[PDB]
């Protein structure tokens, strides 16, 4: 009676413009992943257990972040690239630095790379809003988780 | 002292379309949970177990936002009606085809029916966020979750 | 040596009276889990809290009976229907009524539907006992989780 | 290489007005939990497990709540006050009374605070969006909550 | 539509009969659970532990049986009687004996016990099954369980 | 250095005023659960479930409470009797009724029978502590744990 | 006092005939258990990952019924016999083959497998329940569960 | 022949001494876990994420006290008073600062805080232990348990 | 630019020795694993409970080992052969005797079948690690397993 | 109004006789934590298991009690040395043997020690009582504790 | 007193060609991880949902390899590099092509991608083996673990 | 029939020589625990709790560590000796000093003792691997273990 008539009805399909703006989250979450688990490892100094287990939970969200963002682009019919190259070649984070670093470096490090992360999202929020707010809900997440990341990290280094 | 001192405050009343727009959402999910389970009860032939098990987890979501909905529509003071007569009389999916239906007819005809029922929650969103942008943060979860059956049921079928 | 030497040995196939005789099982069992979803939503007034919680226990049973009966049916290469609209023009159930209903009124309502689905069950036991035990055990099983149900519901209204 | 430059990337700070708004979601959720608490104690009389339970979910939720919307303040550079002669001086939330009060009572009285608590997210919402979408979103989870709390609490009084 | 007009459908009521043969079931399995904690308690000597535990795990499903039992017969109007003088009065278990008691003794006092209480639900059953074969399968349950205990005991005083 | 030389070193053992002492906590333990059970099954009227859940926690708590006082009856070298003519013949608590008793009633009857086991604990708590303050904590969490309950049941039949 | 005096109350003793039935059923669902495994390992092809799943929830079922058949023997002073000469001697099921076999093929086999298993069990019912009726409810769950893995199988291979 | 005969036995209930004394406990607690949330959320500096860790640790256990406390009083016929006005009217808590602390400040103002709450305990004990013992265990529950926390937090600071 | 060209690279291939002694591993395993059960059902006498429980941790054991081993056989493309008449045509454990055994003669006999097992694996050991010191590896973890349970089973029997 | 405004409120601290009396205690909880072990691992003959495993359980009830009676000291601003050369020094307890040790040895061994251990704290008890109630309360826990380990572990011994 | 009388004891340190070994593993495992999840977001056609949940299993299994390997190095005084640059650059794995692949295509890339990586920790073993046998134990764990992966990967494409 | 025929095969001895090897490990795994302790109570100043937490971690890992040498011993027919003044007397580990230690200092003597603990087992390995690879494994477990738990706690002292 009410039920539609239609025999193959389509989903939602996602521009090509809103594939590549979750792909750049995509690319900055990746790296932010990566450069976590190198201070993770490479963390040395005065509060090292702390910042080390900080780290690994800082990880933990941005690779959920990554999976949900790709999955995301995926519902949407657009084709994540996670790949080692492509993240290197287009990430927006400044290169972690190569050794051992002491916990006050790694805190401002790491803190500057969430930030830069959230950058990313927050610049490209606007225009996938405008195309899908369910899409954006996912955004307000990674924000407020990153952020809340940035906060715990960050305060180790505060002097007041 | 800020206190209020009022005795009775009364709590957010949602408009008959507001309800009405809510109830839409309601019977499609109730629809899709029920053609779900027929799906998975029925389903035979190559990849089998995959489908089975995927229907489950996406009869799980639709009852669960069945009650989410429900459940808003109870806090704002409106009446959901989930009852079978009124579900067959409203819904717009398409009606799911009786008795043992292949895999790959299967894929298809939830995803139809899938992406109708997201339809729906598309179609009342700007309606129910201009009224209450809470509930709008709901059907963003159901839309997403929605979604993302699609594209896990979906891709047995897509080739190349 | 007592190995059988056949190649293709067949399983029990249950007659097509016994599946349409579980199918009246099946679609009192998902009416019953519609009907407790709806009295778990709009019930009001004294002792809201426990029957809301009570009736999402019912329909817990209710749907797990369902899938029990289905599943079976299946085992045996019968074909269940739960479809919405099967359900609602071959339910025994007596429709639940629309609109917030009273604690008190919902006991009542629902002790007589969980009966009307319990009887059933008993009026096709010897039918389906007498050609798979097996089956007569699961309805063991659903008069039992259903009966308890009943007096756990009906207790609310009961005068000593 | 898409990499950027700088190696002090600062956060998104949030203006004073926006602190401000946090802060009076804060006083009146820590209020809140503190009169679920004394209600959850002193309430007595027909139905007193229910809404002793009951209260005590509110309690969690609210909890949770102030917990999240300050953590929300530190991640953007705000500074919460949630000390007792503040959330006091400062509180919208008209006083829950001291000694025992009936189950009757209590659900009048912890209503109209829940309603209270939710106008103060209302009234802020779109001051907050405006400036914070991601923060919008943690108030959305807050209305949704508390909103079903209130049905949850309220249901108990209501008459047919 | 076929749904039923009635609106007070009653349940199946169990004869004083059934209802009698449930609580002969009723007060051996509470006198078991007594006895079983009683042995658990004061028994000592060569493989003890095994003994203490084994006993435990006895009074476990004793109590759980209880509870099944008195519950079936409140689900079909019947009313159970489990208090101290009543199963002093009326249950047929040999009495167990005060102060502490050997390993080897225990085994034989509560095995001949545990066969007691079988012998009583073997000799309701069935009566019970003839009226009611739904609680026929929970005497079944009882049966099986018991009968294991009663193995896992008595194998500890077995010669060879 | 400080090593004692003995061989058999004797454990702290109870005088026979302790262990009757004990003993007369265990049979008010035993005979409060015995009637929990039978006002847990025969509860009937308005809210049932509630004082139904509260009293099978009732229960749990008097069945852990006994163990405990027995097992400490057996480390300090006394032997319990928790046997069902033993705790008719010498348990302190009134009678409880037969038959189906409304939920009113079964507040104030159990509410009593709690507070007569409590007072068993009470009466003795002093020559306990005289000669074992060990034993005297585990009354303490006895009395604590019990009188809880009595407020939880007590509550409901409260009016102000 | 309804006290029975003897000092020694014997068990249920299964007639030799009873227990060579059951026997029957123990070497048979060990042998499915063997090729069960053996299916589970040397299954390669088109959907082999469920299929491989699959299999080893069907091993953990007649794992478990062994377990349940042999000890109900115990309990019924039965002695069963699972050795591997005698299971490789004495069960019907027909030889699983060696080496690596297609997922079609497996699908077949197995499936015929567990019909054999099923039909032993079928077989020997009606003679077991004459003798006792708690055993037979243990063949129904048997029965059920495996015709259930018969169906979850057997539906990779079924067409249209 | 031991039971009572009375109809209705009452409860032991506090002296307005013993009410008074343990609401005097009951408000530090309560300010000691707003306090707890205060410190937790604002603390900045070196070892940041230890003492925010610890914190919330803190407060769980002073949440956990003001309901023991608060329950305790409800049990015997006592009215606790937890609102906000009367906590900061009451309490012999030091005033916490505002605004961002640093970990060391925070280290000492906690630790002060902490020892406050302990002495109330410490000088209301003697009078709660000469009318009831039972509650001057939970009080001993109390002082350990705070006294633990004093020392994890103020190690800290410790200089050797 | 590290980067291997090769559009299809190999993996480890086994020999077929190493899979043929893999293959002795196996049947020993699965004959532990089908003895161990036997002496669970069939074991009687002193200390049966203890006994009764370690063979069915020797049997978990067992079981896990032979996935582990035929699972490293499919990893290498090796094809195990766990079918009931390979495992005993070709086992080296000797013959487990049929009937109700005592604890003590269950003990002798299933310390020799572990060491027996054991003994295949050390014999296989050294020709295994020289192709792929991995698989020694798993080797190494069943050994100490094995041996481990070999001390927990014959210790029952040790006199000193 | 209640404030205090002391900047520095000091905790309570451990007199030099408090400190020794807890360090008496915590030397033989180690010494029998350690000879625990030893039995453990060393016990052979009849009834092996259920010892094997009952040492273990003491052997974690010491370990905790060690650490509740350090942390204690450290709370109270007392240090613990539980240090081998101080345990063995300063330990009450009469010396493990060495070497494999029979079953009915390593009960009169084990017993005789943790009587000792418990001897230590009962010997302890009214000057630690006296001073600082709250650490009694935890010495009751282990004596308790404690004797609940004698009394399963020395009834494998007795004979009636 | 066998005691060392060393202040520092150094601990064991890897040479420079130990590292290199370690970081050409580590980096194989990271490009893993990474075309791992490519595959498992990018995957579609026939059996899709197996392929997509076991490329997870697979990701999980190289990113904890990941850890291991590193954490090993950090223990060793060697220090990781898992950069995205340096794994683009450094990793022996062929790239994985950009875009949707078939299911058939995905199974044999990152088999061949597995067989590659697997051939970087055999290529390294003998001199890691040969420096620090406890680093190769963690190899053989990676060996197993991956040819495991490869296995339940690579099957769907094996034929007959 | 492969089957062997003797009734009493011995299990593999370990050697004096190999006793005393791991008797050598055992001594220095049981000290450190006992060390580890030591540190953990009496560890005071900057960075106290991730000591504090990190310490537990390392004994929690001793004494599991322990209890593997010390069954293994067990299973190869060799005695532990885990006496307190055994250990005292033959442990290598520099003595733990008494008394509160700074962070910085815990960090220093901790880590040295552990690499002393480490040095023992790498001392006694090739022997062990000698004589029997499986033993070695489980060092190569330990080695792994403590090497890591060095890192961790060493890292806190560390410059740039
Ligand atoms: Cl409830
Ligand atoms: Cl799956
Ligand atoms: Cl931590
Ligand atoms: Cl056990
Ligand atoms: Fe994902
Ligand atoms: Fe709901
Ligand atoms: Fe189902
Ligand atoms: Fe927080
Ligand atoms: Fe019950
Ligand atoms: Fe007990
Ligand atoms: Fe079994
Ligand atoms: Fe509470
Ligand atoms: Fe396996
Ligand atoms: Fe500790
Ligand atoms: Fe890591
Ligand atoms: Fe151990
Ligand atoms: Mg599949
Ligand atoms: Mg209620
Ligand atoms: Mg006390
Ligand atoms: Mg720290
Ligand atoms: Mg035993």
């Amino acid at each position: 009676s009410a039920r539609r008539t239609e025999s193959d009805i389509q989903g939602f399909h996602a521009t090509p413009e809103f594939g590549g703006n979750l792909q750049k989250v995509l690319v900055d979450l990746i790296e932010l992943s990566l450069q976590g688990k190198q201070a993770h490892w490479n963390v040395v100094g005065s509060n090292f257990r702390d910042l080390h287990l900080q780290l690994d939970e800082l990880v933990d969200f941005a690779r959920e972040g990554s999976d949900t963002i790709a999955e995301r682009m995926r519902a949407l019919d657009a084709v994540p690239d996670g790949r080692s190259d492509t993240v290197a070649a287009t990430t927006t984070l400044p290169e972690f630095p190569a050794f051992e670093r002491s916990t006050a470096d790694v805190v401002d490090l790491i803190t500057t790379r969430i930030n830069a992360t959230v950058d990313t999202i927050r610049r490209v929020h606007d225009a996938v809003d405008a195309e899908d707010p369910s899409t954006a809900n996912l955004l307000h997440g990674l924000i407020d988780g990153l952020e809340k990341q940035a906060w715990l990290i960050r305060s180790e280094n505060r002097k007041v």
